[PDB]
């Protein structure tokens, strides 16, 4: 139904803040609510011959009201002026993942930190947002804790990779709407090999290149006329769109894909250049999920 | 398991060390060693034409000289007479459902961590990664800088235990790869697989020594099955993929599952499973039912 509007899953974590900071301006943008969500199991999760204490799982509750509350104060921060119309606040008693997932049926973005607070030097993406980019039943928008959020009006543009599949029509969709409504300009960018194609000999790609960058032209012309106050940019490049999306996140405020694209396979959750981009990528990055 | 251990080859780094680990196990098991290189060759683009024939003959001509290669790694790394049986394959098609189709007859699927298209950033590529999430068999994960060719090697095998069904398994090989290749194990057990660093009133000590005390239990039978080889076990108190990467600098091999107790219904990879394989130091086998 989408009456919960925009999600944002909160921890003790940097990015979850930020992510916080984002998600209170788009409801706001959009006019829709905004809720609050913070997870706590409470399920047994030690052998049984070694059971936890009985003060431990309402220091939890207390450690989540006192994060909720902190991240209501945030809420009040981002907001230019209205702030969204309803602003709501849960603490659920179940795992990250599976309540969150469950909650996304009836939501219109999903918002959660790229790295949470069980995060190391190592790691790139955190299990909740890992899962949430696999299994949710809306778009997903990560956010890393030294993306830009705070600044307004923003003039940088909207980045997006299309590939022509369905999944990709969706993350076109979100691009040129979210585009629109913050009033910038939009940069659809298309590799025409999903393949790197570095060694392959006999390509003059100079010649290649002036005849794809005619039917993407094509392929957005009804979005272009849909959308007439937004000037597009269209941009195509020979192959490794993963890797030209995250070097050009850095000239935009926000990067859209889809959640698939052409290639994959049978049970892929995400795909390579969704999770890559989600995972390296400068900015907020939406990946759109059907 | 009439394909033996499977290696997937591609031009890299990681891909040749790959090969030499798997060459050794194949060897020290006495089944079949089977390299496969996949070309997909067809590449769907939005003016629907197909590939000059030229670069068709090409790609053909570049697996034969990798394969070329890895025939030759595998009687570099061959200790004594080395794996009973040596194949290699070309498929004309995508290297995930490939090898995960391929896996359904191998008793291991070896491959590197990082392949050609790595770039700085990125942990795992999309073939490791797909085949931890769908292979039918354990996937061993090689990183370009893991000690292999170094023999004897004497350092123990590390191996997370967690209790569950997948746990099980994992314990298992690492019982059999210690035992196999002579030398000891090291299970670990973390206590909490949430971070329980400002947890108030525990008690550490008390609950260390019962869990000391039934992870003792548990590889009890193991111990018997396997009266060669010196168990050691490590209790720590959570954080069980950091506690195991840190850990494997001292060991030859890191064995974990590719689920626990954890985890929600359609997860393909634990979050510990997958970590470790992408920041051990050393190779990590992630078991798979
Ligand atoms: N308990 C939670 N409830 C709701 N959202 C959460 C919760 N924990 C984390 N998140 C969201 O997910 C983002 C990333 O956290 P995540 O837990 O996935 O990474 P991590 O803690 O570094 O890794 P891991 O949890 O696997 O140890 C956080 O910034 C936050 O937005
Ligand atoms: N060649 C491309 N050019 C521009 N954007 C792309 C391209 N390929 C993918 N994308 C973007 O990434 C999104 C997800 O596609 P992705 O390629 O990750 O899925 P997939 O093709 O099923 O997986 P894989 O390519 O790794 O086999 C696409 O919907 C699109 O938004
Ligand atoms: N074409 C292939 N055929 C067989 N095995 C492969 C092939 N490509 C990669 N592999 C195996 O997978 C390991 C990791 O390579 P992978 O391709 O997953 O990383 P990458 O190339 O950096 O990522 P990506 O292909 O998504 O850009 C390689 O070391 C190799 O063992
Ligand atoms: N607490 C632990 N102590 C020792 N080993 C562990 C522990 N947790 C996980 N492992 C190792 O990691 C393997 C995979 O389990 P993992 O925890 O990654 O899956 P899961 O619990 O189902 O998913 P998740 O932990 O993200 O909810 C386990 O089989 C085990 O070998
Ligand atoms: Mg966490
Ligand atoms: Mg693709
Ligand atoms: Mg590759
Ligand atoms: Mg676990």
């Amino acid at each position: 139904n989408s009456s919960l509007g925009i999600i944002v899953g909160i921890d003790d974590s940097p990015a979850a803040q930020v992510a916080v900071r984002w998600a209170a301006r788009d409801a706001e943008l959009r006019k829709i609510p905004l809720t609050l969500v913070h997870a706590v199991s409470p399920e047994v999760a030690t052998w049984l011959e070694v059971p936890l204490p009985p003060g431990v799982l309402r220091w939890q509750q207390d450690h989540g009201r006192h994060l909720i509350d902190d991240a209501l104060k945030v809420v009040e921060q981002a907001s230019l002026r209205a702030g969204p119309p309803t602003v709501h606040s849960e603490i659920v008693p179940a795992a990250a993942v599976p309540t969150l997932v469950d909650m996304s049926k009836d939501a219109v973005l999903m918002v959660v930190g790229c790295l949470g607070s069980g995060r190391w030097p190592g790691r790139l993406l955190g299990s909740v947002s890992s899962g949430l980019l696999r299994h949710a039943h809306c778009p997903v928008v990560i956010i890393h804790d030294e993306d830009s959020v705070m600044p307004h009006p923003q003039q940088a543009p909207v980045l997006v990779g299309v590939d022509g599949s369905s999944a990709s029509e969706l993350a076109t969709a979100i691009a040129f709407d979210e585009a629109s409504r913050r009033n910038v300009d939009l940069v659809a960018l298309h590799a025409w090999s999903d393949v790197d194609v570095s060694e392959w000999p006999g390509i003059d790609w100079p010649a290649t290149q002036s005849m794809a960058e005619q039917v993407l032209a094509e392929r957005l012309a009804g979005w272009q006329e849909r959308y007439p106050n937004v000037a597009i940019t269209r941009v195509v490049v020979r192959d490794q769109p993963a890797r030209q999306l995250v070097q050009r996140s850095e000239e935009a405020q926000l990067v859209v894909v889809g959640s698939r694209g052409r290639g994959g396979y049978a049970g892929m959750l995400v795909g390579s250049v969704g999770e890559t981009v989600a995972q390296l990528a400068r900015t907020p990055v939406i990946v759109a999920r059907e």
